[PDB]
């Protein structure tokens, strides 16, 4: 099934943060309404934050995360979790190799903010 | 029910990250084996990362997240999600006031790393 | 924090199902827009599916699960998970005692149907 | 990524329940320790339960769910959720066609039981 795609409330601020756990450089693209709203690029084998920013879901509220290592798209796993019917987490894991640890690039989206 | 307590596999490196979304200064304390392993303190209404570190679950494997605002303990909400039976996320939300948005201090724990 | 409350898309049908794992008779109430729309009850320590029914979220989309044993409300734990940004599960666990297994009455809400 | 495979505690009882929402007859296979341990077959377009049983996770604890409709393997989506660090949910959604509602056969695994 498709992974890394989330529908947030329209015109809503949300945070997006990416961590890296791979020898290779991670390039994370965050799409809002099919348009690149943010890009994070970095390398780390110790869960470093290669990017964190605040974005706005916009009209469609459609947000999609994509990860690639040297142009090659990583396989993704994802899910959305809501706590006490108010706090939202859109979670993404990505695998750029074969060991299937799916942490090479970890992306955490959360909302609402403030 | 008890919230903010997580049983991770023993002696395992994990990442812990806190975000702030409140008018009040958040104090996020991370306990491992019931000992303070890290403490983040910060104020923000725009999801600033007031702290992120890589800790080791230790021999016990017990990780607890505590949040307080100026000495007053916040109410916590939490859960753990596992993707593709391998990628783990321990999620924590906290409420320091009366609006119940539970984002005042958001904490995310992820593993495995590397 | 409040538990057992879920906001479903408006006027959408969903399935609600209850499971029992306790020596005490479980009584599960499902409120839609603050009015009970379904009630299940039974006594099993072998995960018996004590009841299931298709309901409509109505205009409010608000759904709440309440669990009581012999007139006393049980402590609740819950969360919502979304898969492939399409399949929704609203989960509820309940504890009518102190042995901390929170399975005395388990309720699963899923949608969309059809 | 791999889906429908869950690592439960070993030699532990768990419940597996399947619901159907499709014109096609669903065949749900549950394997334990790499051997089919249970099979549910049924049809429903109203979320009716097509099977529910209590099984043992075997020596490795590995439990795998596979769904097919007339020989054709349905695409799976899944995740595990843990509430209050003790109540577990292994969720599976399956798509036997192209409309991608992933509810054709919905499978819920829960533990502990009793
Ligand atoms: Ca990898
Ligand atoms: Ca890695
Ligand atoms: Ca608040
Ligand atoms: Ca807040
Ligand atoms: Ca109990
Ligand atoms: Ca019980
Ligand atoms: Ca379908
Ligand atoms: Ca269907």
């Amino acid at each position: 099934a498709t992974q890394g795609v989330f529908t947030l409330p329209a015109n809503t601020r949300f945070g997006v943060t990416a961590f890296a756990n791979s020898s290779g450089t991670q390039t994370v693209n965050v799409l809002v309404n099919n348009e690149t709203a943010a890009t994070f690029s970095g390398q780390s084998t110790n869960n470093a934050v290669i990017g964190t920013q605040v974005l706005n879901s916009g009209s469609s509220g459609k947000v999609q995360v994509q990860v690639s290592v040297n142009g090659r798209p990583s396989d993704l796993v994802s899910a959305q979790v809501i706590l006490t019917n108010e706090l939202n987490f859109a979670l993404v894991g990505s695998e750029d190799g074969t060991d299937n640890d799916y942490n090479d690039a970890v992306v955490v989206i959360n909302w609402p903010l403030g």
